[PDB]
């Protein structure tokens, strides 16, 4: 029902979030497939063969079975190593992208939740402006039948009263529709939710924009990841430069192998070359390989990787830029968010002082029913204005403490402090 | 011209829905690439080699000449079984992508095409709009001259007339973009189309939600391809599994293979070694082999392969609350657009009728031309709010459907049944 | 400061353009590791193994050491020469995305200048329209306290007037923010720029459609890109192909190898086979291999490119269509923002002559204070209405030379030529 109440319920089962766990569970897990080739290499090879030999060779024939276990194990292969650096700096980037994705939740859980209210408070003044209309038809209706208005005024209130009912379905459409947003991030239906405490409501200016801007090169996870992507680049261009170094092996086997010999050309003039071996097999080996040469397959594999890698230092200044408008434009959103309420605060006042006016001139004959009517709509659009404007500011908090890195469970209880009474997501 | 027919030449000539048709054919041909393996593989080698001894081998020297059929055949491998599974549920997910955009062009067709009737009716009230201000103006201009209106009632209404004629280079602007909307889906430029029948047009409430729910957990689309999805993602643990099962293979030759010998240290001291061998091999060969270590590689990939799946069923509940979203807020848009066409069909009746009360004021002095140009435009505003309401039923039937995954041609020949008289893309 | 002045130096630092130029460095660099393989391989071997007999070869024991410089060397592969070409394409395909992408970033250069341009005039007018209103307001408090006019009057002037200080507010923001837009694409804070010449704006007539299409259809470089990968994919069948082909190689070494045999089955009953080998060997070899049948593998790898082909035909299709939208609906745009400029110049007049009428009628007791308030609202409205024509028809200009593929910096001279005084994006 509050809002810490729909994160918490969020948090437990959100499908987005729990991709994203599962993403970062791979990624941390492949860790071990990458070091997987530096550790023994233990295959069984077992077969039989049966050869039948021809033409100048006619008559020998054999059966052969053998069976070994072998053993590999990397000594020196730098690239092997590269490989586990690289999976473990992939990892480093998943668990960022995460870190993301968990502000991305509290963020569009805030912002979802805000939109209920919004809608709430759209339908509630909709309703309102239909009553005060309908209040002037009734009257004007009343005064008609008496003799001291004419049927224009009773005709030109319900053409208008007219307008405000079918604005009422939209008004009720969105509010519905904004709850199913909700349920979207949320998985649950919610009958109620705590509504914005409106005669506790004060805004603050924020820090100053360089202030926010130094917080954010520090704590951006947008660009924490960039920076990330970039050691990656770098540390890919020594896996290319990797293809010119020696490599340093071991091989070890035990195996066994039978081989009997028979049909005509097996004795005599043979003398013990086609007798029955029984063999047996233990070796140790080393062996060492030094490319020198492959077409300059490596170099350009090294030239690759290293535009690769200022493609890399521009996505980081790309993800700068991102980061300088996200920033000084939620910067300028709050500080616009302020002059608004403000503004909105000054018309709501002004609009009722009209509307007041336009009542008494109405009854000494210098303004109309028209402008009765008239000064009913701007009070309420102004209403509506103004609460629009404080979800607009707290929205901007959450996208600036999301343009900062820090948003956080805290920033959220912060916000749910500023809550207070139930209203209904589907009233009459 | 009608939407049957504008869907007809659609369906031959559409490229985004032809090519998915190719994706969908090159995944089912791909099958037999995946059976390939665990078939004969049949190979010509075929060699010529020449030695030349040296440092305590010096001169002795060949020329061999080889020459052999090749044949392999698995007996038993269980990841290339896999590999056949694999491709055959990659290409059960294609067959359901495929039927997801069969399911788009008709969706988008009967968008595009409603589109174009919506911008026919805004267009056309706006010239109607146009018209009567004119009308207006014109009897005002009379009245002026014959000194019966003040040159205000003139100038007031050229003014309002003015941004009537720019409303109409707008409106005509939206017409020409979504005639070419339509033109991009379709192939074909439509001089003409069948205008929706406003004579004959009904709403009908839609079935309650609950059975639009479960008849879409059944029958949707994007979510029978999550499910064929996680399928995959646990043929997937499968196949990292198979790593630690043994493999049995087959193999068969038939080789020739000469070699002369030569130079110095041929004859005398050698005895038979160095003549001329001029061999002939038939093999039959089964290998065996079996992985028991390779650096927990298989067990890291089996855990991968666990987190993924993880990944795949988080996903699944992705798509259901997305088609739980889709189908819960066009139950409530289709419900709203009813209500909405209820209400501004009832605001036009209001808005003529206060319109004629202005006119009437204006005569007596009760109401000035402003007032009656006012309410001119507020009639024609409600009329073209009401044929936007009709377009946004019709749109959220087919939403709903597409929602349900049964939007099929008998669904399009239903709306086209609602067409009649043929209205013009291009008028003046 | 100019339009000239501030692609320049976007020209240098776009962070998008330069990481494309880096991805097209890239593709043309690995053309270079596409030819490796044909060209000489060459290989520096060099182990020592250490032998163990048992069972029935029990007391036979070597130590081995070997080394050799080994040498591939492609004589006929037609599926390397195919990894060649396909890379050549694949590298001018980046090209186009590269001539592309130089292509958008004078394009989103010039939008973004000339909407730091319009917001300066919304916000410019906007506080025109707050000087004219207060202006009333100031004036009718002054009629107010000698007894001319009601109270009336100045409520609804106040009401009025506060409704366009929040306006303000809010062009305010809509300006910072464009600035931002601007520095993203830029790297540059402006304090200034030049503005459009408004006493010397003409506009001109488009080419004629066809003449525009004809042009595109030879020119437009995202359909160059669509005709380019249709080329890849039909030597992709080709790459297909060659699986049935033979290849024919070339071997060559030069390698020594020791060997000293140890311990007890070693001399006696022997004979010569056991003693000190210290071998020697120069090689030259050629390799020859034909496929004959691997399952159907081939084939149905040739089918799935024979699809995939077809598959690319349709993106053709796709990319044809894409931009006969793309220029149609920028003739449309054009013509009908040469038609808006021309309606709201007229609107502009008819609307200070209704203004100048509710003055003249406020004077005389037949019209309000609201009238002419409203009229002033409407007048600037016009006025706005008409700044934002001129932009819209030059960002169309842009629009349309992109999708004819020719936009270069002779197009942002012809622009810069039209702009004049220095005007602040940072007022009050």
């Amino acid at each position: 029902e509050n809002l810490m109440q729909v994160y918490q319920q969020a948090r437990l089962s959100n499908p987005e979030l729990r991709k994203s766990a599962a993403d970062r569970d791979a990624a941390f897990e492949k860790i071990n497939e990458a070091r997987s080739p530096l550790l023994p290499q233990l295959g069984l090879g077992a077969d039989y063969t049966y050869s039948n030999g021809y033409r100048d060779a006619n008559g020998i024939n054999s059966n052969a079975t053998s069976a070994s276990l072998q053993l590999t194990q990397s000594i020196f292969d730098m690239s092997k190593w590269r490989a586990l650096t690289l999976q473990e700096k992939a990892a480093g980037i998943q668990d960022v992208t995460y870190q993301t994705d968990q502000q991305t939740l509290i963020l569009n859980t805030a912002t979802a939740y805000f939109n209920v209210l919004n809608a709430i408070d759209v339908l509630s003044y909709t309703q309102a402006q239909k009553e005060a209309i309908y209040r002037q038809l009734d009257q004007t209706t009343q005064r008609f039948n008496v003799g001291l208005v004419a049927i224009t005024d009773v005709q030109n209130a319900r053409a208008q009263y007219d307008t405000v009912l079918a604005n009422e379905l939209t008004a009720r459409n969105n509010l519905d529709n904004a709850v199913e947003q909700l349920r979207q991030i949320t998985g649950n239906y919610y009958p109620e939710l705590a509504a914005l405490n409106v005669e506790n409501f004060k805004t603050d200016k924020p820090q100053p924009v360089n202030a926010l801007l130094k917080e954010a090169e520090k704590r951006n996870l947008s660009l924490l990841q960039a920076r990330l992507s970039q050691d990656l680049a770098r540390e890919q261009i020594r896996q290319a430069q990797d293809g010119h170094l020696p490599t340093l092996d071991l091989t070890a086997s035990t195996g066994i192998s039978d081989t009997s010999y028979s049909g005509s050309k097996t004795r005599g003039a043979a003398g013990t070359q086609y007798d029955d071996s029984n063999m047996g097999q233990n070796k140790v080996g080393l062996s060492f390989s030094l490319p020198i040469y492959q077409g300059g397959m490596v170099n350009s594999q090294v030239k690759q990787a290293q535009y690769n890698f200022v493609g890399a230092s521009e996505q980081l200044e790309s993800a700068h830029r991102s980061v300088v408008q996200t920033v000084r434009s939620s910067f300028n959103n709050i500080n616009a968010s302020i002059s608004s309420i403000n503004a909105y605060k000054q018309a709501v006042v002004s609009a009722q002082s009209s509307l007041d006016a336009m009542e008494a001139g109405y009854s000494v004959g210098t303004r109309t029913i028209v402008d009765v009517l008239d000064a009913t709509t701007t009070l309420y659009n102004a209403k509506q204005e103004l609460a629009n404007a404080r979800y607009n500011y707290l929205i901007n908090q959450l996208n600036i403490k999301s343009a900062l890195g820090t948003l956080n469970e805290q920033d959220l209880l912060a916000l749910n402090n500023a809550l207070s009474k139930p209203v209904s997501t589907n009233p009459e």
